[PDB]
């Protein structure tokens, strides 16, 4: 089997991407944030504290003939931006782009933090990291991809995120029309439960490539590119007037600037992020200070190849017995 679904930016800055997912019988379609940095499929629901729902579409298990309470199971998760959610668990039929999994753990939110409430366009998350990170207790549950894997034509999914435009998540096949040149594959460590790999280095603009190992995670659920302070300083030093602002929470730059590109290495191959992808617009409405899309990972404890990086590439998440990651230009 295979599946293919369009993923759409939630706003004009590509702050996140949502993908329609069919849950239950008859189908209830919710728009979920596919997140290769976590492993829980959770949704706004009929059980979510009413004051914490503001415009989201909810899953109502009582209206699904295939929903079953997973007795005794609870979940609770916190994300890297400080947001969180928790609740109980059902199993139900879940389909993505024509690919169906029966008995998928669908984690129903009883509580969500303020930033989720404030995000009316995101109805939940669909985790695509390794199932070892799944938070369900006392019986850990599998991700959608892990449940689907055996049935897939090939044990892979791909992320093809658009810049200010829709893109695609495919399951079970590699669309050879969706990228240019060849796909370069690179080793993955699953030791921390992430799609963790090592970039071979970077360049800023038309500058020379610096060969240096940068360990980090391919994380579709993180908006920006978070890299070591040395690398980030070298980038922003090429933008007149750019500075790190503790009050804003990162590097900002004059909105009048033309940003340089940023290149990262994948083995001997190179992925180029155009300068425009690094612009996240005014820090507040009407401001001439703009927020940067490359930020320091110092304090996070891990480097994160988020959407800013991933959207410059066609990315293969290879879930073979020994997982790997593939990157191609597009
Ligand atoms: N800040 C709430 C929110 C929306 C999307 C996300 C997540 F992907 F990082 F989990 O968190």
């Amino acid at each position: 089997s295979t599946g293919s679904a369009t993923t759409t930016p939630i706003d004009s800055l590509d702050d996140a991407y949502i993908t329609p997912v069919q849950i239950g019988t008859p189908a209830q379609t919710l728009n979920l944030d596919f997140d290769t940095g976590s492993s829980d499929l959770w949704v706004f629901s009929s059980e979510t504290t009413a004051s914490e729902v503001d415009g989201q579409t909810i899953y109502t298990p009582s209206k699904s003939t295939t929903a079953k309470l997973l007795s005794g199971a609870t979940w609770s998760i916190s994300y890297g931006d400080g947001s969180s959610s928790s609740g109980d668990v059902y199993t139900d039929t879940v389909s993505v782009g024509g690919l169906t999994v029966t008995g998928q753990a669908v984690e129903s939110a009883k509580k969500v933090s303020s930033s989720f409430t404030e995000d009316s366009t995101i109805d939940g998350l669909l985790g695509l990291a390794f199932s070892t990170l799944n938070t369900v207790s006392p019986t850990q549950q599998k991700t959608f991809f892990d449940n689907a894997k055996a049935s897939l034509d090939s044990p892979v999914f791909t992320a093809d995120l658009g810049y200010h435009a829709p893109g695609t998540y495919n399951f079970g096949f590699i669309d050879t029309t969706a990228y240019t040149g060849s796909i370069t594959y690179t080793a993955v460590s699953t030791k921390q439960g992430f799609w963790e790999w090592t970039s071979t280095g970077y360049a800023v603009g038309s500058g020379t490539f610096k060969s240096t190992s940068i360990d980090g995670i391919a994380d579709t659920g993180t908006t920006l590119l978070y890299l070591p302070a040395t690398v980030v300083s070298a980038y922003w030093a090429q933008v007149s007037g750019a500075k790190s602002s503790s009050s804003v929470g990162g590097y900002v730059f004059p909105c009048s600037a033309t940003l340089p590109s940023f290149t990262f290495g994948v083995g001997s191959a190179r992925i180029v992020i155009p300068g425009d992808y690094i612009d996240f617009g005014p820090i507040s409405t009407g401001s001439s200070s703009c927020f940067g899309g490359i930020q320091s990972s110092a304090g996070i404890g891990i480097n994160i190849f988020g959407d800013v990086a991933l959207k410059a590439a066609f990315v293969v998440f290879n879930g073979a017995t020994t997982p790997t990651l593939g990157f191609a230009s597009k």
